């Protein structure tokens, strides 16, 4: 039908008038062609919906194949817009190898070239899977995915919102569009650090904490805050692992990524889905886009029936992540950091490029009140029953006012820098400015 | 006492080639260089006799430099390991130098072997450390203690086995030794490929399987039908994914990996778990030279809890790529049947697989006849009355079977490179991995 119809889509993705057809167009169920967005040479494919509900056979998925070639020799970032019931079945072994072949382009592709999926209309089999193997996948809300075992069928608003496979929900098909269209902006025009405007951006983003350092708040505003006042946060995956917050914001007009632990949920602690972040610090450092670390984290946390597998594996992909890591990232610590968290949240073990504090941030390797149980065992054990909980709350009151801080960790040297927060943007950037590209 | 690092480490070593890489001291870690039968290995191990094992500054140091070294001499790098965790006394200072004991295993991951022998009492950054290893090898004595900020205590026949984090549990201290030993040598003394030793192994492995392919099976006989008959097959993580077999063995006395869909459980259908499984082994292997057998029955994937599909997605796609990304030989033997996605996942032509066998009633497909039948005949089936729909639908998928999903097919296509004989499978895979080149693909 007329509003499926592949050119027409691809036509309001491209910029007006700078579309070439790669192809002469056929009925495979699929069109691709290159065009530029705001300037940017970019490939595209855009499944067919009015043939055969946009199923992929050998020859569609051969002209996919052929612009992943095309995209990687020109090394220029490819967009795939889907809408397609999955492989031709009529066409067998054939189209199933067909489809895999797709799958190997991708896998080709990454880390090398943007991939970025729009998906407008229905998805499954392997136009659903498609998706999953690229950077960042823009669902528009009438999408549908339909997954079963040898079942699934929702919408982004409804499943894929909450299951960090969809980075990205949009208003409309056109919103879609245009989303998938800054993205390659965010990718492809990464601009360049500014003091001045980094400056003139500052507040005091301390304000935007609660009274009470024991008491959650959720870290986005100051995100917003740290990044471009009226340039949109690109979060991903905004419902999926949410006590970890990350995304693509401009940093005085530089592309960059940010993690920040959301205290709002699970207390800002680690866990398994949330250990998000890997996959993230992994895209960033494919493209070269450095990254802002805001730390408030308390601990990890294990999953359903308290099982630790999945924080203990997903936990060493973050160590990993951020350990390989060589585009420049640097670490704020807003309130607290312990222990093996601390450890994972871009450390100057990890080669963190430098590790900023606020003046009343923390840095331990555990709670006052488990260090102090542990350090003053004889006095705790020696106590009588009924006062030893009101002892053990007095030594931690103690430890954590005369130990922790700053201070000490400068001195140590796991923290650079103490900042005033009403700079904290402009320091950030500077220290992101002043770090070489790569290496670290 | 048995927990002295001296006394660990020459029950680890060969006998007489223990040279410390540093005066001993109560830092609380004793690093040393020394040989695995032969093989010139450098072990450290903490020191459960001082602080419980806690991990302080200078001993961090000792492990960091002991990688440092292994790196420098591409010599496999063993950590024995019994420690409650940081020195908490130390506070900061000690926490960031645990931290460098990860990041000097990061800097090794992929480039040498690391192989944990969790031994005692380990916590902290002393059960954290070896899960950055490549292989983690459990005494039945050890405990691991983790806990948020409720908690878990356990052993490996209690807990950990069936978490995916441990990939051997040992009969003992000593036991756990030689398995690090034996692995040392899988890594180190990969061998070489023997057509002749290979033949004279070969055995009917089809009378493995039910006659009939509705009903399960365990594969762990077919894998072991392959490998040599009278060495060890290393299974990692046999607990945990157990829908998926994964380990080390050697096919003609040359070190391989083998991955095998296994029937027994969850119809030996892909999930979450297993999908994770196989992508981490793939991953070792490749980066280490080890080619891959992958034996293929598999008739789909599964969702998680509660039928959640955000895992298998996202792990599946793990091993989409580690199979497309993969270098070593790698080569395929679908037994039964494979279809749709998972036919892809599990080292598919379409991957860039070495090369691709099948038994003569194997089957490659989207999906089975039944269902494709439902799909592509979804009018006739409709229109046919209640009581006749059935017979309809067993009549088309018999037909459907003739022109798709046989091997003959599969040939004609290419996706399949040879129909088998199954008393040859142990040589043909052989000769297979034994002729691919040891990098691309
Ligand atoms: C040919 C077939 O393609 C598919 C179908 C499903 C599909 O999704 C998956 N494939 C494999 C796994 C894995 F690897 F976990 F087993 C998971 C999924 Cl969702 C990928 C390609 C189709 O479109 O019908
Ligand atoms: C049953 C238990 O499973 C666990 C327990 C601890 C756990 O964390 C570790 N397990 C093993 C090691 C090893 F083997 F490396 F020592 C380390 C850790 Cl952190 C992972 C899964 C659970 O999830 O409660
Ligand atoms: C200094 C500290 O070292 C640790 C403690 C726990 C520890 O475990 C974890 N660390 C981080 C995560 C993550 F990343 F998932 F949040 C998980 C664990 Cl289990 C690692 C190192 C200690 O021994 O107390
Ligand atoms: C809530 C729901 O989550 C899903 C549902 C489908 C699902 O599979 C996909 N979801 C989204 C895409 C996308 F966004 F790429 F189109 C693809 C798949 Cl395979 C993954 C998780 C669930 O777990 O049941």
């Amino acid at each position: 039908l007329d509003p499926r119809d592949p050119l027409l889509r691809l036509s309001n993705f491209f910029d007006d008038g700078s579309v070439e057809l790669l192809h002469e167009r056929d009925r495979s169920g699929v069109l691709a062609a290159a065009g530029t967005v705001n300037g940017v040479r970019t490939i595209a494919f855009c499944t067919d919906g009015t043939v055969m509900g946009g199923a992929m056979g050998v020859e569609g998925c051969t002209h996919i194949v052929n612009a992943y070639d095309t995209a990687i020799e020109d090394q220029s970032p490819i967009v795939g817009i889907w809408h397609s019931g999955g492989a031709r079945l009529a066409e067998g072994v054939r189209a199933l190898h067909a489809v895999g072949q797709v799958f190997e382009a991708m896998i080709r592709a990454s880390g090398y070239i943007p991939q970025i999926s729009v998906v407008v209309g229905f998805a499954a089999g392997g136009a659903a899977y498609g998706p999953a193997l690229t950077d960042v996948v823009v669902m528009a809300p009438e999408s549908r995915v339909f997954v079963t075992g040898p079942a699934s069928l929702g919408g982004p608003e409804t499943h894929h919102k909450k299951s960090g496979v969809c980075h990205i929900v949009a208003d409309d098909e056109l919103d879609a569009y245009d989303r998938g269209r800054r993205l390659v902006g965010l990718f492809c025009q990464q601009g360049h650090f500014d003091r001045s405007k980094a400056e003139a951006g500052d507040t005091d983003i301390h304000a935007l904490l609660p009274e009470s350092s024991r008491r959650a708040y959720d870290v986005r505003p100051i995100v917003t805050a740290i990044l471009d006042a009226d340039t949109p946060f690109d979060e991903f995956q905004a419902n999926w692992a949410p006590s970890m917050v990350v995304g693509l914001g401009r940093l005085s007009g530089r592309t960059v990524g940010v993690l920040a632990n959301n205290p709002l949920r699970l207390g800002g602690c680690l866990n398994s889905e949330s250990a998000k972040a890997a996959r993230f610090v992994r895209l960033c450092d494919a493209f070269g886009i450095p990254l802002v670390v805001v730390v408030d984290v308390p601990g990890y946390l294990p999953g359903v029936d308290q099982e630790w597998g999945g924080v203990v594996r997903r936990g060493a992909k973050l160590l990993h992540a951020f350990g390989e890591c060589t585009v420049p990232r640097v670490t704020l610590v807003t309130r607290k950091t312990y222990g093996g968290a601390y450890i994972a949240m871009n450390s100057r073990s990890l080669n963190a490029t430098k590790v900023f504090a606020w003046p009343d941030a923390e840095v331990a390797v555990m709670g006052a009140k488990a260090a102090v149980g542990i350090l003053h065992k004889k006095k705790l054990a020696a106590a009588p029953e009924h006062e030893r909980e009101a002892l053990h709350d007095q030594l931690a009151a103690e430890h954590e006012r005369i130990a922790g801080g700053v201070d000490s960790a400068l001195d140590i040297g796991v923290v650079d820098e103490k900042i005033d927060p009403a700079h904290t943007r402009s320091k950030l950037t500077e220290a992101l400015a002043q770090a070489p590209a790569r290496r670290g």
